[PDB]
């Protein structure tokens, strides 16, 4: 149920997604993270952006305090937001995340996105046209600051998120590189299966971690409502009926069988418990081929607000 990372640490292959939109009360993250741990999730995925680290941290601490788990059993991820790419801002951002969560270390700290944004108070500083205001930061310098965070023990492991192959290559080719990224957390599901990126990551012993593996929460800010709904896909439905599982379970199992670590967000008690059933069945080669056939280059995150950023990872 774990994969060995390229720095010798271990990552559970199923992770719990903690993002919920602002309209969902902050207190819910506390409740559902406890439910996730109770159901068997041990990998928990958060970020500064999600405005939930206090609640997620409290959930972890509560399950440690009542004896359900030990800290060493939990794999907790947070992420560096894009207004903190300048190297001097990296360690303070991580220290803030640790203070929020009331943890001594994170298991994993990621650069959330390659798209650097103007430093300041706003999460999303935008111009009068609605395009976020970019910053030019050499991400190799950001990476050196992340490495210093690992050396200080603030993060057990470091990685990246939303990097394309070229962007990942730039880090890997850095002169004097101390630590490779352990992972690249990216949008990955049957409509956008990232086969070429997956092959590249495998070739470099970098784990691909899939987000929006169940087709995203379809947030109106970023996602076209016309886009096909992943879990309504007829092929996934047919496979669910064949196996007497659910389309969600088929989508998660697909990723595990490709060697991809998979996240799953649910704030519903029944679905949280359902999602751990991914370890209870297998897909055949013909099933996997059928799912591979769904690939359509559909990144659900698809907005003008970021598509004009100089470091936008999609072509
Ligand atoms: N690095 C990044 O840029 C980035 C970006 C996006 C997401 N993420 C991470 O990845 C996580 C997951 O991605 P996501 O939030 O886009 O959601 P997702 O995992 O694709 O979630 C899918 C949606 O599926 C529903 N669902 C979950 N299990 C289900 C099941 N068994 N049957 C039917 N529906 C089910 C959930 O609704 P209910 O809650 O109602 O169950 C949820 O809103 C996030 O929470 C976050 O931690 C990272
Ligand atoms: C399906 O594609 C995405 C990609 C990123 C997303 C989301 C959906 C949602 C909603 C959801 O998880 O579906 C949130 C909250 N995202 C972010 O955190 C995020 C991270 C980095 C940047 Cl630069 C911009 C946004």
């Amino acid at each position: 149920q774990c994969v060995k990372l390229n720095d010798g640490h271990f990552m559970p292959v199923l992770g719990f997604g903690t993002y919920a939109p602002p309209e969902v009360p902050r207190s819910k993250a506390l409740e559902v993270t406890k439910l996730a741990i109770e159901a068997g999730f041990r990998h928990i995925d958060s970020a500064h952006l999600y405005n939930n680290e206090e609640q997620v941290g409290l959930a972890i601490r509560s399950k440690i305090a009542d004896g359900s788990v030990k800290r060493e059993d939990i794999f907790y991820t947070s992420k560096l937001w894009s207004t903190f790419h300048r190297p001097e801002l990296v360690r303070p951002a991580l220290e803030n995340s640790l203070k929020k969560a009331q943890l001594d270390y994170v298991d994993l700290y990621l650069i959330h996105s390659p798209m650097s944004l103007k430093p300041g108070e706003e999460l999303s500083p935008t111009d009068e046209n609605g395009k976020v205001i970019f910053d030019i930061v050499d991400l190799c310098t950001t990476w050196e600051a992340m490495e210093k965070c690992k050396d200080a023990g603030l993060a057990k492991s470091i990685g990246v998120s939303n990097f394309n192959r070229r962007q990942l290559e730039m880090i890997l080719n850095k002169p004097g590189l101390k630590y490779k990224p352990v992972c690249n957390q990216v949008e990955c599901h049957p409509y956008f299966n990232r086969s070429k990126l997956l092959d590249f990551c495998k070739s470099k012993d970098i784990v691909l971690v899939a987000y929006s593996a169940l087709g995203s929460q379809r947030d109106k800010r970023w996602v076209d409502p016309n886009s096909p709904v992943l879990l309504e896909d007829p092929v996934l439905c047919a496979l669910a009926k064949k196996h007497k599982r659910t389309p969600a379970l088929i989508a998660l199992r697909y990723q595990l069988q490709r060697g991809v670590v998979v996240l799953a967000k649910s704030y519903n008690e029944q679905r949280i418990r359902q999602n751990v059933q991914v370890f209870e069945f297998q897909l055949t080669a013909e099933d996997m081929k059928a799912i591979d056939g769904l690939d359509r280059n559909l990144h659900y995150f698809n907005s003008d607000s970021f598509a004009s950023h100089p470091n936008y990872p999609y072509s």
